[PDB]
């Protein structure tokens, strides 16, 4: 019984519905004997009549009566699929999957949450990580987007920039040094310092920059997590280097200061990449638009 | 619109989807590959959407793909289902029974199931045997007569009750030195090289509760999905383990298995029968029932 | 043997195991890919196992590898102490207080210890952040003076004694319907946007918990494991969330956040100060000890 | 800190043992100059003195005495690393990662149990599982070895046939046909039969045969389960094709029985792969051998 051809139940159904050959014909705009022959057919595979000519009219056997209800559950099917597939294209409904790395924790989960009051029927995940994570899934096609600090090389993508991630020397307010301007790079000899763990990003980048410029600061701490950090700069435990986006909530009046030493910003930027030979959704898109949009006069 | 799919279209693509692979799916259906190909092009063009992404060498579905696929299982389920209804015709039947049990059923229900239709040629059966997920779905859409369930479901407003009892049993090889003792405590278990079930299991929550409660420290040799393979590894000295009782219906002559008399063993489960939120019961679903319930009433578990 | 290897080589490796990568390490460690490559390969036949494999261009650590990357990293741990010992004994310290502490502890334990700092000039300090398991591990090892956790684990041998609490609470925008109003009942939040915490964890199982326990049934909009993020989400609009109170300890004075008052809010949590069992405090741990207990004794949390 | 080398501490180490350069430098095969000049290099980068001479001996400052332990713990460290690598090479400690194929659940978990005997240091995974999740093991090489039944082409593995899966006609031993021989194809028209699911590997091969020899079946019954078909054939429900190795626990006196049919039993294959360019680790390589042995004479149930 997959024998059937979907034409061939257009047909029957329409020809059930109307009495008569010749009406479901014009309806279909094809010819009354096409018709025919294409329910003989059709009778030929179920292998029993389904219909009985009474005066003028065809009326179902018990055969064509099941066989008109499964055409009815098949044809509200199809219809249901043509309305999602209309909902995706006009972004009332669809999922968004975007992988970032962990310093865009600060702006990515705020620009989605405000993309979503705009677009309220998508479904979003977000998954918040490292660039061991972000590659094994990368590997395996798990995301429409992936935003990160540095596209692996053993990866087909199609990437580009749109934000910039300076790296800027974070204070206390009360530090000799807050508020002067022009500050050399040198005048960090013995200060205390608050280090990001071994092999972080940050880490390597600050101590290549202090290798540059001959500059020996005292460590007076080593912690992974960026928080705590600007806890202990607040506690006096030092200063540190760390990623300027840290601090999107402070105000005018902040226990915290950047200090505005020369040879900072460290400059940095966020990428937006997908797998290369993908095809990208409507809503991934629609997104990666607004993305750019949002990201190009943010300060 | 989308009256312009054929019927072949989505053969060829949930044939695809499903072998994930163009070679495959031409295999399958007894069609050269760039039949596949294009059948697959034409249909993606009704949509206008892509049904797949061929990233490197691998083939992925996408959302739309995804959603076309549980589209053409529901349309293939109801042409089905038709022509099952056309054979109960043709055959004069008296009508259909509808039956969906959790997978550990499988080892009473089938054969019970035969000796029923031995009574009553005039009935035919559509036995579905699946996981609580499943059956909790095929609960909201009224999919069948009867379900036969070991935890039924708190979302579904069912008319449930218990009529066979589910022991879960220590399992081992007939030459462990515990076999054929008696009231052997459970403490006796700590260090024994042991086969768990993998980790959403309900069997292997059961079991690290009651060891918890003892202080047995087993030896996890390995973690399976699948009762037989576990059946397997015990034969084969990898260790011991806990499984139904019933898993030892299918262990004919040749079997080397015993059950370990264990303290507080068996952890005693149940099976649960339900109907739906008081929806009468056809003539055939009620022979069945008082079927059900008669045969089970005092039916020993396997290796009594 | 062994004694063959040269610590260049396992420096090489374990950048190239941590980055995946020969070029990402070469980039790293200021040297050329080839000698990335060369000097991997020296050090493979010295081990006599392979210790990575390629499979396309994926880069893979084989079971060797795995177990010399774990080697490599105590090896250097060891090293990194002793540097700092130096360190201690040429500045003319009076000593060190070590102290591993929950991951939710970093919004007081990290400021409250700067200030402690600022008081003892003599002092130094090894402040390690982690979770829960990890905590176990270090324990096992004698490795901390004090350690400060959510719940003091039971296979340990432990004095202990709770100092803070840990109040988790329902957090919003201030623009919420919700924003000013008192005395609200629990059912107020079933049917509304609500970011869920990572499977498995503290505080979503005690919030899934309490919501089956008081019958409210929410709609999960979004699966995040971080808090910062989460915050993020709240202030994008995306919905609102049960966080530690403590969390709101970062957010400054642009902050568009707020708790509401919900009953049979807040959930209650709290976190404990524990050594191994009968071991003598040091001098600087008992400082230490006294000055958390006067400092947390009265604290307000934050909000 | 860390431009010291580790020929640097063992030259160290050794000069606190003995509290001389020169018993240090004779333990080494080394010359005396060479051993000073490498102890105040290393006390340079320490940026302290290592050791001090009182009377006749060297004996460790504070840094030095500290710089000792965390050689010790070094070396310990790396012997340790050492100790793991040797008993890898000899089988008594290591990992074998198996993902096998559905129908090979009733004869390499045994396997497995038996090999583990033999070699008990070794800790053993197997995960058994459909095509579909065993592509993406293969994808993100999870394992070592894999068992299928068609290698997918758009994977690139080294692989051999090793166990043949003869798909049987399995009935209840009442059937009229039971004993008999030479049985026609053809009689299989009209009979009660109990299929596999839709989309099955068995499903196909067993119509791909019938609608060859223009056999019509009468389909009772469709089910997922190889278990459930077996006791439904007991229950009288039908007859059904199957693997051979479902039967592995059947003995003389079953209550089930194959019947010998013409075109039967449909030949299929169980083969062994792991990924090309892939090295197999000393345990595989040792279980791959295992296995084809163990096979080679392997006849299937009844
Ligand atoms: O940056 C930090 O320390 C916080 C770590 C984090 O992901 C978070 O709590 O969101
Ligand atoms: O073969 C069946 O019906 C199911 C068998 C099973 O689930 C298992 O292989 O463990």
């Amino acid at each position: 019984h997959m024998q059937a051809t979907l034409h061939q139940l257009k047909v029957f159904e329409a020809t059930a519905r109307h009495g008569s050959f010749t009406r479901a014909a014009e309806e279909l705009y094809i010819t009354q004997p096409t018709v025919s022959s294409q329910i003989k057919q059709l009778s030929k595979t179920v292998g029993l009549p389904l219909f009985e000519q009474i005066g003028k009219r065809l009326y179902l056997t018990e055969a064509g009566q099941e066989l008109l209800v499964t055409c009815q559950d098949i044809f509200q099917r199809l219809d249901n699929f043509a309305m999602k597939v209309a909902d995706i294209k006009g972004t009332k409904q669809g999922r968004l999957r975007l992988a970032v790395i962990t310093t865009a924790k600060y702006f990515i989960p705020r620009l989605l949450g405000e993309f979503i009051q705009k677009y309220p029927g998508i479904e979003v995940s977000l998954k918040v990580t490292n660039h061991e994570q972000i590659r094994h899934r990368m590997q395996n096609n798990e995301d429409d987007l992936y935003i990160v600090s540095e596209p692996p090389e053993e990866i087909d993508l199609n990437y580009q920039p749109f934000l910039d991630n300076p790296l800027v020397v974070i204070a206390r307010r009360d530090h000799p040094l807050a508020g002067k301007s022009n500050i050399p790079i040198t005048a960090l000899n013995d200060e205390a310092f608050i280090m990001r763990e071994k092999g972080s990003g940050t880490r390597l980048a600050v101590q290549n920059l202090f290798h540059r410029h001959y500059v020996d600061v005292r460590v007076r701490l080593e912690l992974g997590s960026n928080e705590a950090i600007k806890q202990a700069i607040a506690g006096g435990m030092g200063i540190s280097v760390l990623s300027q986006h840290t601090l999107v909530s402070e105000g005018a009046r902040s226990e915290l200061t950047i200090l505005d030493i020369d040879e900072f910003p460290i400059k940095r930027r966020w990428y937006v990449a997908n797998l290369a030979g993908k095809q990208l959704s409507v809503i991934t898109q629609t997104f990666l638009d607004y993305l750019m949009a949002v990201t190009k006069n943010m300060p």
